[PDB]
């Protein structure tokens, strides 16, 4: 992993010591990237459905994860399912519960810098991982981008400035995911996030990952050629049902 700092620097180092976890896979390949593509031939609007008790610069959310998927199931594109434990007081657990119950994809959002923790991502049954550029090297993100793709899951690489995106597209990444929140201030950036999204070349799947709130914010977005959104953290968690409006 790239040299970091603070909690970031603590979860990479989680992370790296993470043990692989015991689980056999019982379920198709649901994948995201081409749901989310399906969506936009019906000129549906995809949301992600974030399952997050916790964010280290966030308030916790108490609510029942599959309660929460199965109501999700029928208006998402797919869920992201956080796992990380000691900040996001995520678990494996959790993750299989849900993939368990539900037949929309779901996309493991951790802090991966290895290959056991795709195989764990494929072995809980989860459809996807995300891979983020600000904590790997280019060559971890090469080689973890192949790995993801042998299992038949095309990763989303999570960038957050313009360097990001030139790794990412020089690497060949198809599935983007670009963040408008600040990973060690919180703060969000609207005006860099559009910037990056406008330089996106149209045949990659484009996530807006935050930045937008309501439905009017999603419309402007998806004039700027973004394929999915990911709602402002805790927002579904506090009321599920405004999906609804999202998608209307
Ligand atoms: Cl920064
Ligand atoms: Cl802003
Ligand atoms: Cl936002
Ligand atoms: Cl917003
Ligand atoms: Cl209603």
């Amino acid at each position: 992993p790239r040299y970091l700092k603070g909690w970031l620097e603590d979860v990479v180092q989680l992370s790296l010591r993470r043990p692989s976890v015991r689980a056999s896979r019982q379920r198709p390949i649901i994948s995201l990237n081409e749901r989310i593509l399906e969506f936009n031939k019906r000129n549906i609007t995809a949301i992600i459905a974030e399952y997050k008790r916790k964010d280290p610069s966030g308030l916790d959310v108490e609510r029942d994860p599959i309660e929460y998927a199965k109501f999700m199931e029928r208006y998402a594109v797919g869920l992201f399912i956080s796992t990380e434990e000691k900040y996001f007081n995520g678990s494996y657990e959790t993750l299989r519960k849900i993939a368990s119950s539900v037949s929309i994809p779901i996309l493991m959002y951790d802090f991966i810098v290895k290959e056991s923790q795709i195989d764990d991502a494929y072995n809980l049954g989860a459809d996807t991982v995300a891979l983020i550029v600000k904590i790997l090297t280019e060559r971890e993100l090469e080689s973890l981008l192949e790995y993801a793709r042998s299992y038949g899951m095309e990763p989303l690489i999570i960038i957050n400035d313009e360097n990001d995106l030139d790794i990412a597209l020089r690497i060949g990444a198809r599935f983007i995911g670009i963040a408008a929140r600040d990973w060690e201030t919180g703060e969000i950036n609207k005006e860099n996030q559009r910037k990056l999204i406008s330089m996106i070349p149209s045949n990659v799947v484009k996530v807006a990952k935050e930045g937008i709130s309501e439905r009017n914010e999603i419309e402007e977005l998806r004039k700027l050629g973004v394929n999915a959104f990911v709602t402002a953290s805790g927002s579904l968690m506090r009321n599920p049902e405004k999906i609804k409006e999202l998608i209307e």
